[PDB]
């Protein structure tokens, strides 16, 4: 069984500077183990850089958080699931 | 400034038994401190009961998670923000 990433949104398409943003990637179906990664504009997002905060709260969940938005968090956000059976993704967008 | 709860979804309206469900309540605007509570069918959700898992990952964020869905997680999910300036909420729905 390959993975399937449910749709996700920031609850918005734009947000002010200094405000918080949060998105939730959920993979309820797909063979384990699962690789779940976040990227902004086709560049990887790492826990503890550029104001990001990644939290694998579950083997099937990966929350991304931003505590203080700025002009470098604007763009396209993607969450890619991967297992040996295949890959799956979903895309969102955000401006500031 | 009263709170404003951004729209949120489970990424779906139905899910199979034994699967995981996850929803994210975000309150990027509104005076602090903020009270954020989850309920299912107008009944409060508590961290560590009925298969639920609440995680105040932030002062402006409250993720709800379910690790093994069953026939008692079906219904209407609500996330209510509260400060001395007022309240705000958003509603989602889920069946199994």
């Amino acid at each position: 069984v390959p993975p399937q990433v449910l749709p996700f949104s920031f609850g918005e398409s734009a947000a002010d500077v200094g405000d918080i943003a949060s998105a939730n990637c959920v993979v309820p179906k797909g063979d384990l183990p699962l690789e779940i990664r976040w990227s902004l504009n086709s560049a990887p997002i790492v826990n503890g850089e550029n104001g990001f905060t990644l939290v694998r709260l579950n083997k099937r969940t990966s929350l991304l958080n931003i505590d203080s938005l700025n002009a470098f968090h604007r763009g396209v956000y993607k969450c890619i699931a991967t297992n040996p059976a295949g890959t799956s993704e979903y895309v969102a967008e955000l401006q500031v």
